[PDB]
């Protein structure tokens, strides 16, 4: 017996918890001396790049414009 | 031929394994000297924040109250 | 227009790529001196714990026994 | 009331954001002195291995050949 609702709940918990955790992990590592002043890994630069990536994919599937 | 059941199994394995791994990664990094006494990255603070985030999203889709 | 097949493909790529990457990240961090001989974060211990977690969830949804 | 479209949007955002973040985390850690010249964790080697893994799973579900 496969419970799609319970599957959905587990799927959601894992991905939401992972993202919240990964956001903190990224923050911690952005502060490691071994990458200080390395532009690719400057927090603000990384956050912007991540933002673009999420936007680009979200726009393929759930565009802000609902009538292209 | 697309096997939804096998897709579901792979999806679940990846997300469950990732979350279990990320929980350990977070724990390890919380202990790095470069963030000791940095309040945003104190383990107990991070765990609480993650808890709130998971709860907030779980409540949108699978509320404890099944009759809002 | 929402393309479920393209959604499925993106979902799968992200989660598979993330898991493969997280497995490497875990390996790297397991080797950081700041957690050497800390039993919770010894690689073999972590891998076992992750294995149990994945098994426990996989068994809820896709049991090895297809007739419980 | 369960909104599959909103669920799909949250699922996608989490997994896309996580992957983008994990790619950066991997890059940062590949540069940590404690794994320099450790072949398993050399960035180019890791990227190749990840590529193979993603390809192998993508080929099971969405083969380049649509007529095997």
């Amino acid at each position: 017996a496969f419970n799609q609702t319970e599957f959905n709940k587990l799927l959601l918990e894992c991905v939401v918890k992972t993202q919240s955790s990964v956001a903190k992990i990224l923050g911690i590592l952005s502060l490691s001396p071994h990458v200080s002043g390395n532009s690719k890994f400057e927090y603000a630069n990384m956050v912007e790049d991540i933002r673009e990536k999420v936007s680009s994919e979200m726009e393929r599937f759930f565009p802000k414009n609902d009538d292209e």
